[PDB]
RNA sequence: AGCCCUAGCACAGGUGCUGCAUGGCCGUCGUCAGCUCGUGCCGUGAGGUGUUGGGUUAAGUCCCGCAACGAGCGCAACCCCCGC
């Protein structure tokens, strides 16, 4: 069941902010926007999706980055919807590079979860108190889905290119396969397995990401609905 | 044997010089909000980033942001005196 739906809405978007690098994936320029044409983006969509399947049975680990805010949400829905990492708050520098390092946080997060419910619940110095409690917020707050990557991963799926190029580049160094969801800002040239879409309008990012943690469970039995994915659509 | 007295021998002694050979301890900028490290990222490189920025503070004090994420010597606190 694609087809039709990505021609819903979620053809082309953005318009004379392009990147020539992109000039195949694309039909026309009507009304002065520019208007991708889909019948390539099933050409690489399938591709794509071949490669998920590939590693997703093969119990691999694709880490998801989203950070628009017609992402954000949707991606520690679908992301949790398939017990896959994802960085939605803001990608720090050295997720992947300084791993070991930026992992420290997590050894030191779930520290906690310990003293959340511990004989250190009403007591210690009780300025301590909240801002030790308060401490967990930054870190809850960012490492999310971010806790779970105990291992470097061995995808990364990014919603954004250009506005995630940071988190790309630390990728690509690591030889790390880049999936992405992207459209003409972004320079295809070093996406790997390219979906070429909408990094904006919420329903594409929708119809698109969660169709892809689809085949991540049906590569492991046991689809369900829609998805608990609908968006404040208005 | 110990120890004392005279003639000798090693050695004592020196507030004699060198703070520009030094230790130690002090003074000083200055109780000023600073000075750095680890890993990553940038740069052929010295280096940079971090520590720049906005709000806030007695304070690099916190907050919000951010290719950085943290850490140490600082600041503050743990000590003493005075107030109930």
């Amino acid at each position: 069941v694609k087809e039709l739906l990505e021609a819903g809405v979620h053809f082309g978007h953005e318009r004379k902010r392009w990147n020539p690098k992109f000039a195949r994936y694309i039909y026309a320029e009507r009304n002065g926007i520019h208007i991708i044409d889909l019948q390539k983006t099933m050409e690489e969509l399938e591709r794509t999706f071949r490669f998920i399947e590939d590693l997703a049975m093969r119990g691999g680990t694709i880490l998801f980055v989203g950070t628009k805010k017609q992402a954000q949400d949707i991606v520690r829905m679908e992301a949790e919807r398939a017990g896959m990492p994802y960085v939605n708050q803001r990608w720090l520098g050295g997720m992947l590079t300084n791993f070991k390092t930026i992992s420290q946080r997590v050894h030191r997060l779930e520290e906690l979860e310990a003293l959340f419910a511990s004989p250190e619940i009403e007591e210690r110095p009780k300025k301590e108190q909240v801002r030790l409690k308060h401490e967990l917020e930054r870190l809850q707050k960012y490492l999310s889905g971010f806790r779970l990557l105990k291992r470097l991963p061995d995808a990364i799926f990014v919603v954004d290119p250009t506005k995630e190029a940071i988190a790309v580049r630390e990728a690509r160094k690591l030889f790390i396969p880049v999936i992405a969801l992207a459209d003409t800002d972004s320079d295809p040239d070093l996406v790997d397995y390219i979906i070429p879409g909408n990094d904006d309008a919420i329903r594409s990012i929708q119809l698109i990401l969660s169709r892809a943690v689809d085949l991540i469970i049906q590569a492991r039995g046991g689809v369900v609905e829609p998805s608990p994915s609908y968006a404040l659509v208005q």
